[PDB]
């Protein structure tokens, strides 16, 4: 009883929407898409290989991890969102507020992926350092945010007379960077960010799997789902290849003025899956220069929505504003807690009486999707039979491959992020970091209301 | 020691950005903007009046509310996001996980603004019904989601033999709708959604103020901030009028291809302020037809970002992708818990040693803003001296007025939401609701991978 | 409110063979009377009990209720007083009681060492969010207090707590590093009075703050101290306990009693004995007299606990060298009077249905009599109960007595020059700027590993 | 891993101190010392034999002892201090205030070694009789203080309807005395105080081992250290024999007017090791008569000091008062919780910044030792590499041997205590005990102030 995600691309096509994609459209790109799949098969990126050592190196720590009642991940972006996505999608929303008995002995997971002291302080107020493991995660080994939060955690351990080696696990490049040097000099336990895997493609590497295993997620089943997804993503038959289809259809639509991808998840536990997609799409495909060095300023802005909530926020705009969005719905059909709506005795509420609350949620997704179709707003749907590691591993793999394919189609490098470097340089200079000299000039025009 | 929000619109203008707005641009719209302000002054919408009864009717319940240790708001969109925005921005992030003593006797606030049973179940698992008040909030008195969650809460009270009148407070239109009838027939305590105030403009009405007061927020100071903001928003001098300036500059940019507003808050506690803005902007300004009945499909998609987090997700795209965004930063300069980064003894981290963690966060905002300027991406900044009710009330008022002004400039009705009605009709039909007959047709083209 | 009772009888002939005589008393009476008169005429600051000591501490009462725990970072004079007050005037499980059982008053922990097992164990028991650190140092730079201060402050900083909300500084009003910190950073503060040395400072804000925090009646503490200091100014030596303690101990020191044993018959009084230890040792253990002559004077104070140390030291006190004067502290009424149950066993009939304290008191009486019979000089200080009035009497009488002994021995009882060399060596070991002492390689090394 | 205690006797000798012991001094007593060691080897006292049955009898109760969460030792002196020495030195100071989980399942240990009702009542307020074992320990089987506390514990058990045999374990002489009778008549579990081992020499017998095993101390390792130390104590080469050297040097100094031994431990955890030593030295060596029946009134008063604390209490007197003391330091070089002193940013505290707090403690021991040397105060040092049962067993063994050797040198019986009997007789008479008739006479001279 493991099932493939189901994809329904029907509302992306004519005649389902007037303005839809056509058989001519598909034919216009089919060859370039098949070539993207072939290139993935022939020059497979490291992320798709799902090395056994990724699971094995994490399982090797399992006996040690059961010493801890909490794991705090000190990581950001690629080293933080995948942790939150796994945590939300694959444990109950009140996991960290459950007793240890309710958690069946597994650990609470907190992720500190910002340098806001209100965030760090609120996590620190919830943990006992004597029973906490900090997983310090940075590929580079020197991400400023992670250094700052590492410093705070280390300082607290020191002040309490706790051995940092008993409370910190370092996940970083096997050879380069400051955190790796710390490992080598001080003898920390460690895990690797694989050299050929970039942050935003690292969730199924030890980056994501350690905290997942800590909280009792079946990480083997997670890889089983991703494996099956990657295998379907290598099919040169595009009508059997969900990742190729996502790329094909989004590539075409980007070309036809759809500058926004909306991913709308009909589940509060899926919301961090959408944030993970946000970074994956935006950072991969949002590129100034193409592979030839030509200025292209390409990209499709990823927008996060939550159903049914955002029907009362964004659905007016999605139906009646500019037609610049392709909307992907994430639909889960079975819930771990199926609340039944009681009979209140009021005739006004008979349409709700003794139905599952999820029946209403699912009726809302269906109605929202249909209204959008009727208003010729292109949409597709990914359906999960439940929130299981198998299904979440599929999700990650399919979107990692699709993003890879879109970078091929757009003839850009989907695996770099040059646009982030300037802000960092300015910031380090502001922080007085040795060798950082950028000076922000005094402005001519100052338009302030103070 | 109450201070106005500071606005810096400088990076929206030439020469600060090449491509920026010009004095010619401002002159092109100045008159229409002054007229929007005059119209607001002369035909003031009910939301801007800040009726004393909004605070007084809530304070009248204060003695009763201190019976409860938890308030659960059963509301959605306009009746839910303002509650979450107040809760996050004006209490510590671990408020609901603090002891009652730590909360100084004030209540926990949970908001159930979805029909996902994983959400409702997780809140139900955290509360004792004997010490909980459900605030059921719907302007119409019949929002499906709110009916469903009301039914569940009522059913639990009944099964436990608790009197619903002792555990439910109804906030709805004073005269129309099912919830008002329930009030009248069964004798519930109640509060009003003011007839002339729409959901998305209702946060400073009893909709938002009840839960705020419950958790110990100074609701008087909240209105004091909003009052001062509304007064500045009635200034016909546009260079002294932050709301007029936001409208002026966003109107111009929408016209020049900036189809996205990004609001990027450098605070985890401000994140629900951004979601409140999301609904306010999208639902107000995302309109098919103008006031003349002409098809305009207007709108500017609001995008939520969090700094520094989203520097590792979206900043590549914001600097290097299409130039279709105006970015507003929210910057708070003082934090309730100022963590100091310890000295680790490592020369590599000297740039962080013994600085406030917030110094790094603030350096990151400044650097991110400068990089964007250098890449000619238009941006402005709203600076809060701290997270206080005064400053949050200002924020709400300024953006409510600015949205009002943009609807004038765009010559649409910013106070309706016709585009939501079709999805609801389809959903009710799917739910078998009497008199709802929409039938979804079988599709010609079915493109599925299953 | 009743006066401590003193019974000096077993210090005198014929009660002990070898005891003090009327001739002995006459030999020093005039010098003692002059000690008293000097105290009356040039009263040391500690004996003035300034109103501002209580008033400055009471000013913080409203603020202190924010905290469930006060941690005293202080050592010696700035630490033992707090412990003496804590143990003697609250039940032994006070810090392990619930807040309700404590009637809302705070837990008190004293970190008076730089052992990380001590600091760590206290930190493991506290919530920084509800903890006040009282950082106490007269000089403002005591190394041990700087070290513990640094740790507490670092924890406060890492958690984002404002140090001014969680630290109270007790130091000289004008001089020193801690006073500078107060003035530069705006900490709340209390004073160590300029003319009061650490070991004489328990009844100043040094001790009064943590005592108040835990709900001790500090007014009653001063009321007892006041009454005791009044009796200590009586020129009739037979009405003046402090003068009699100095008289008799001065005579015995001169007759080869090189040890004072203070043996308290109460586990709660044990830190009163430690406070006394520092007071007698550091005051009267002096190389030079007031003329600059080498005298190497001193009487080693020894801490004992009754009835416990009957099974540790009583063999030695009765059968070893006759070099000790033994002062008993006897408390006659206990806050929890446990009654020994009837077991039904004939062998235990002598215990059946008596107060456990009756056994304790019979043990003090028997121990005292056996020592008299063995001609070992002893006296007894009897408390009707462990109350602030009684404890304030105790501190005052002993502070006055130590002042008088310094007069009789013609030394300065208010300095401590012998501590400075070790500190200089230590700072040099710690690499402190301007400390250069180098410990030389030894000729003779006698090691077993 | 297991290391011998290191002894440094250097500052006991000339030229290290002027006035120090000389090679002539050593020659003066070498032969009598060698003869002490030989007597020990040839007529070994029962305490040094470390019978396997002392560990086995205690280990046979381990399954039963895990029923309890708390062991309360009712014993005094020899039957009480050893338990406290082991508890403090080999468990953290907050052991009894740790949760059961923090204690890894092992029991809390309270020792009630006084008939102060404030002691007993404070212990009783902390225990649940249903989960408590009272270990009632008296070699004689009739120690009054143990009878009284036994009576209290038993009465409580009775009045609650708990079976005393499920909550009391009796440790007493195998054949003689009231407690042994109780065992035989009522069927209590029991352990033996070995007939040839006196109380003050009983810590490593079941007297001490039971409570130690209950709190998780490795009692095998305790014996392994004691065994190695007793072996070194049987070496006729006095320069390889620590116990011989302690006895040699202290005997010489006692004869040169050092009437006081100061043991000053630089650890709050070692303070009860010092108290154990106090009873050992005082009760053994403080004798009126020698073995010939000649009046000697011999003895060296043992004084307890704690470093660094007592540098602010006693160090003035030790350096500047009578030169009547030999001072032994106990120095522990590694701590279980190694607190690092943070950097405060203050120039005044740069000599502390980022050093271990124990570096300061150790520097204080060294400086204190050197200043005492400079002032010609004889001192030695015992260095522990950590607080481990191996090191603590070594300590007890070496000091028990040393005391035996001192009694030989002093030609006294180190194994009796006739000076305690008079006080007991008087007390029993005051308590109205049948056959005790002592009458305290009215005094001639009464010198009282009331
Ligand atoms: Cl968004
Ligand atoms: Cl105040
Ligand atoms: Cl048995
Ligand atoms: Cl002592």
């Amino acid at each position: 009883h493991h099932m493939s995600l189901k994809f329904d691309f029907s509302n992306l096509f004519e005649p389902n929407i007037s303005g839809g994609l056509t058989d001519e459209d598909v034919k216009s790109v089919e060859e370039k898409v098949t070539s993207a799949v072939r290139n993935f098969v022939e020059n497979t990126p490291d992320f798709a290989k799902l090395d056994r050592s990724w699971i094995d190196s994490v399982k090797s720590l399992e006996d040690w991890i059961i010493n801890f009642d909490t794991v705090v991940v000190l990581g950001i972006g690629g080293s933080g969102l995948g942790n939150l996505a796994l945590h939300y999608s694959l444990r109950p929303l009140n996991w960290n507020e459950m007793t240890r008995e309710e958690r069946n002995g597994y650990a609470r997971v907190f992720v500190v992926d910002n340098v806001d002291p209100d965030l760090m302080s609120s996590v620190l107020d919830r943990i006992d350092p004597k029973t906490t493991l900090f997983n310090v995660i940075s590929k580079s080994g020197s991400t400023a945010e992670v250094m700052a939060t590492y410093s705070i955690a280390r300082g607290i351990l020191e002040a309490y007379g706790l051995d940092p080696r008993e409370h910190m696990l370092i996940t970083t490049d096997p050879e380069k960077g400051f955190l790796r040097k710390l490992v080598k000099e001080e003898g920390f336990r460690s895990l690797e960010v694989p050299p050929g895997v970039g942050g935003r493609f690292s969730v199924l590497t030890p980056v994501g799997l350690l905290s997942a295993m800590a909280e009792g997620i079946d990480i083997d089943e997670l890889h089983e789902g991703a494996k099956d997804a990657f295998e379907k993503s290598m099919k040169e038959n595009i009508l059997e290849n969900p990742a190729a289809m996502i790329a094909l259809t989004h590539y075409l639509y980007l070309n036809k003025g759809k500058s926004i991808s909306v991913m709308m998840a009909y589940s509060n536990r899926m919301i961090y899956l959408v944030d993970w997609y946000r970074q994956l799409w935006a950072e991969s495909l949002g590129k100034r220069y193409n592979l030839k060095g030509e200025e292209v300023f390409t990209g499709q802005t990823p927008v996060k929505a939550l159903g049914a909530t955002d029907q009362h926020s964004q659905i007016q705009l999605y139906n009646e504003g500019p037609n610049d969005k392709v909307i992907t719905f994430l639909r889960v059909e079975n819930f771990d807690r199926e609340i039944v709506i009681p009979e209140t005795g009021r005739a006004e509420l008979s349409y709700l009486a003794r139905k599952k609350l999820s029946e209403l949620l699912l009726a809302e997704q269906t109605g929202t999707e249909e209204a959008l179709r009727e208003n010729n707003r292109p949409n597709m749907r990914v359906t999960f039979d439940g929130l299981t590691p198998y299904n979440v591993g599929q999700f990650f793999a399919y979107y990692e491959a699709a993003t890879a394919f879109m970078g091929y189609l757009l003839e850009i490098n989907p695996f770099d992020q040059p646009g982030v470097e300037l802000g960092k340089k300015i910031t380090f200079a502001l922080m007085g970091r040795e060798g950082y000299t950028y000076e922000i000039k005094e402005r001519s025009k100052k338009v302030i209301i103070e």
